[PDB]
DNA sequence: TAATATTTGTACGTATGTATT
DNA sequence: AAATACATACGTACAAATATT
């Protein structure tokens, strides 16, 4: 099957623009309203997509800053 | 003598942790002490709730960390078990 | 065997707090 | 000082997998 949660296809796509270089490492990603906008999903999604791949590395996060390629 | 769990409240400096970091820190103490054992499931998510005084979202938070760090696994419909 | 209940998973809603810009 | 952005945390509903009856 094809089928993927919509929390997980966002963390492909993320991933993706890492690997593939479009974001350097310590260059900020879009924000959470941005990528809310972009997937068409709520905050939640987001932030389970974020939160998984700041978990594996791929990602780290500052408060009032922003979340940014590892 | 079996129920309740307190953790420290907050709207009141450096000894403080959000509620989900202390539901990990006690169900992790838990593990360590030996209380639960591999593959023995830890209470459910709604028994978790009601002796922490918190929100599914609060408990799910807590144990999503402990699975991300290798400490606990979920089986949807099933549990969730010491690692 | 079939149906129902339980339990975790996904997705979203809303409010408020805190750090950075 | 105000606005922006991530963090914490309360809630809802329904899906999917497992357990129970």
């Amino acid at each position: 099957e094809f089928m993927l949660p919509k929390y997980a296809q966002v963390k492909e796509e993320i991933s993706s623009w890492i690997n593939q270089g479009k974001i350097l490492p310590d260059q900020k990603i879009p924000t959470e309203n941005e990528l809310m906008q972009q997937f068409g999903v709520s905050r939640h999604t987001i932030r389970k997509a974020i939160g998984d791949l700041v978990s594996q590395g791929l990602l780290y996060s500052v408060q009032g800053g922003g979340t940014f390629v590892a």
